[PDB]
């Protein structure tokens, strides 16, 4: 109703469980509802399909399905009604921005910079492109200093703090890893994320009167990957949990061991009361990946995914 005087910038980046991967329905009159304080830094041609025309970069509403690299906003639900409205797949940005903006003044808004692209990695993935005007290319699957995605992270994050001098930076939401697992290489990701990491570090660092070594909230994976690659789970997650590197913040959702919080159709259930279809009814047509279990599922990032990087988030910045 009435704009905010300036926001807190939170930059969101990684690979697919980063970003819009919940295969369960959109609620946008509840748990997904977009917020007018809340907003993200525009990519796509419009805000969503069949909605306004929006440029790159500019400030529109953060939804459930966000303007990532990779954009899964056609990525529908069977069951979903309002393609207008239930768009896509669901991701956790909308309800860390929500459960955040309890605790900052009146006049703030949340600014959310989505930067992430399903099936990228440091050891794997093309190149693409940079485009001044439009961003990291559809097929910028490469992380590592100075690729596309990450000209694309320095760049957003930049280009949100530049907006309004007093916008201030809450740091990065990091989850990646899980294609780095699969390859022969995979011991190389520490060193190639840390790298990336300095080199982000080093290319903010002017903005520091907007920065409060802004942390890197680094979330964890799916009981698949961390089952299926153990040796290299404890490598390159645990170089997250471990690193030479200040106020990289560890985020994890279960205990050891546990299975849920997945695609899985069984890990996933339906609540008929409040008109939630889990993935259970999504088929080799209409789903993402067919391993279920390699994604968290639209409940889990509405719930203890979200909750547990809001935990991680206030207590950074409470505990200095």
């Amino acid at each position: 109703i009435i704009s905010p005087d300036y926001y807190y910038v939170l930059t969101v980046a990684g690979q697919s469980n980063a970003m819009a991967y919940g295969e369960g329905l959109p609620l946008p009159d509840r748990e997904d509802a977009p917020h007018p304080r809340i907003k993200q830094l525009a990519r796509f041609a419009h805000t969503h399909p069949g909605g306004p025309s929006c440029h790159f970069n500019d400030i529109i509403p953060l939804t459930h399905c966000p303007h990532d690299v990779q954009d899964m906003q056609s990525y529908h639900h069977p069951l979903a009604t309002n393609h207008q409205t239930q768009y896509g797949t669901v991701g956790q940005a909308l309800h860390i921005a929500r459960k955040l903006l309890p605790f900052i003044p009146d006049n703030a808004g949340i600014l959310i910079v989505p930067c992430c692209r399903g099936g990228s990695a440091f050891t794997a993935g093309s190149e693409g492109t940079y485009s001044e005007r439009h961003g990291a290319s559809h097929d910028a699957c490469r992380w590592g200093t100075d690729t596309p995605l990450y000209q694309d992270l320095v760049s957003r994050t930049r280009a949100a703090l530049v907006k309004n001098p007093q916008n201030k930076f809450l740091g990065v939401c990091w989850m990646q890893g899980e294609f780095d697992l699969m390859t022969s290489d995979y011991a190389s990701h520490p060193q190639h994320f840390n790298h990336m990491v300095e080199a982000f570090r080093r290319d903010l660092k002017q903005y520091h009167s907007q920065l409060n070594d802004a942390p890197w909230f680094c979330g964890d994976t799916t009981w698949y990957w961390k089952e299926n690659f153990p040796h290299a789970y404890e490598a390159i997650y645990g170089n997250y949990q471990n690193n030479i590197l200040a106020n990289i913040i560890f985020v994890d959702f279960q205990q050891q061991g546990a299975r849920g919080l997945t695609n899985a159709p069984d890990e996933d259930p339906d609540d008929l009361s409040t008109g939630y279809y889990g993935s259970a009814y999504r088929s080799p047509e209409n789903w993402t990946t067919a391993l279920r279990s390699s994604h968290f599922s639209s409940a889990a990032r509405r719930g203890i995914i979200s909750d547990r990087f809001v935990e991680a988030i206030l207590q950074f910045w409470r505990e200095r």
